[PDB]
């Protein structure tokens, strides 16, 4: 049942200047260590509940699960898309299937950019794998809802936002904030998760 | 644990003129039991995906559970809320907090009524009781939504306002199955629930 | 300006044994009839609204509006996508996509069906096109929500599955009833719709 | 169908230390600007698209109509509900009435806090006015859903839990911000909304 705030795999201020440190500080060891605790509160709540075939219980818990759950299986994937040693464009295979289902690397960036400011409130723009149809495609999702359990898409790519994870830098202009995180985008994690459903 | 379809406690035709007898026989023998066994599937399958930690698989299964949980629990609730001898009014308590909170017995089942036939789609109407605040309360709730899972709110009583509740014997006009229905209220077991949760 | 009931290209009867004429009556005559009637109400309602520059009331006309306008949308095309004649496969570019996106003709009917039963409560299964992808896409819609006003996808088959368009005839086995819809299908109404958004 | 942003009845600087300048100023000048803008927009489309009978278009515009209208809606409400001279706790009918529908002033104060560190995602915590039962009522709405259009409730007083309109001074511990914000809260305007539907 337990679950653990995973170290992040490189220093709070690696991401400098295009994500702040104290962003990122506030981010992973408040923010999501915060969706860790109440995941574990709730898994274990939901264990009793399901030992006891207490329905109305296991149905009350649910909003809290997705919710947390969805915000560790979230943020634990956005940590490895970035590294201080990424940018660019991709290549290989991942970068041909872009250009195969978008048309280009930049109608691609566009895509996501246009997906991830539409968000009304809180949310994620995906990246995501159809495995049934064997081509890439955009997704937004809502507050924490995680991409593969609401959608069946594998997730490739995150970007959360959440007003938290840009506004002590670029106040309320979303735009600039997609902007820049171009920048450190780990493609070569990207590429990890592409190439793993593709026996 | 395991969860039973339970036993009517009257015949499949004991509520006739106003519910036939193939609805009954349909909506208990056929949608209840498909519920309970689609519970009882989803809910090993959940057991396993907690004891992995898989929070994905979790999230997923939850439209299933909500909807065969939530079935379930409605059915339940709903035999025991009709009875060959119901119809007429409560008595003590109960119809005195009506009357406190609704104004009068029969401005209850115009706003219950209201609510009922109000549903878009599948849904429930739902006399409910708001332990925080200790009044009445009605509340709609969409498909298998259960009321008490979803709202917090203790059942009371419910109306099945699934089309498979009437269409065999009323075709599309809701409001003269709503007519019906009131003629075969179990009161009695409406108190009942109303006085377990008053301390 | 104001919306029409309109008249069924056959008789009621033209499609038995599949949808037997008790069915197609009152689901012409009745159910749509009601949405086209309650439209048109509704639309007017707005108008007042929108000139006062009522936000309130307009936010809270959205439901009304949706369901019925959309109940309006949906039947109308559903009506368009049966025929007497019906039945068989589509022919040229309709067949050929549909290999192109689902593999076999025979694919694609398993996952409408899959995607149709999979309904908890009432809605819709559609056939859709996706204009900026360029090819076939399968969804579902809940209650009324209309496919291309809530999902942007081209709507070209709809396959009811509210209670109210099967349940007189195949009570709960709602597979029963995706069966024999497949015999009515009007496929030459269907590759219109899909040679109109195709440049 | 032209709405403008409202003047603020105070200076940006006059709720320091309890909301900063540069919030008030970044959340009037911005935020609110933002969402009347694309309030006028959207209604402007929606004329067009009632005036020809466009369903489709009507029901495709209905997030944006509810997102930035709602945003509208609740925003001037926000303002009017703060003061510089505001704190303490209400008096006349209005604290009477909260002490009868909640038991205290400082119940009251938990059961709104409560309600509103409880919003998953972005959203408003709204103490609001039930006329069909005559009392007050605790709600919470989810993104910019408005009190009224949403739930039928009137609203009283709003508020603000999206990360945008605290996050810059009190990061991410929204109950340090919920603390601070009962030292501005405009009573005699709280007021006047109850009074004005108590004829
Ligand atoms: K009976
Ligand atoms: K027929
Ligand atoms: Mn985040
Ligand atoms: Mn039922
Ligand atoms: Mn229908
Ligand atoms: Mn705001």
């Amino acid at each position: 049942m337990k679950h653990s705030l995973p170290d992040l795999p490189y220093d709070y201020g690696a991401l400098e200047p295009h994500i702040n440190a104290q962003i990122m500080q506030l981010h992973h060891s408040k923010h999501h260590a915060a969706y860790v605790n109440n995941l574990n509160v709730t898994e274990e709540k939901y264990q009793e509940a399901l030992a006891k075939g207490d329905v109305t219980a296991q149905i009350a818990l649910q909003p809290a699960l997705k919710f947390n759950g969805g915000g560790h299986i979230n943020h634990s994937i956005f940590w490895t898309n970035l590294s201080p040693n990424g940018g660019g464009e991709p290549k290989g295979e991942l970068l041909e299937a872009i250009k195969r289902d978008f048309g280009s690397f930049d109608k691609f960036k566009e895509k996501l950019t246009a997906a991830s400011v539409g968000v009304q409130g809180s949310g994620w723009g995906w990246l995501g794998f159809n495995k049934e149809r064997g081509h890439l495609q955009i997704a937004a999702c809502p507050n924490q809802d995680p991409l593969q359990g609401t959608t069946g898409l594998i997730p490739l790519l995150g970007i959360d936002v959440w007003e938290h994870a840009y506004y002590l830098q670029y106040k309320n202009v979303r735009p600039d904030y997609l902007k820049a995180i171009w920048n450190v985008i780990n493609w070569e994690n990207v590429t990890e998760r592409y190439m793993a459903c593709k026996k």
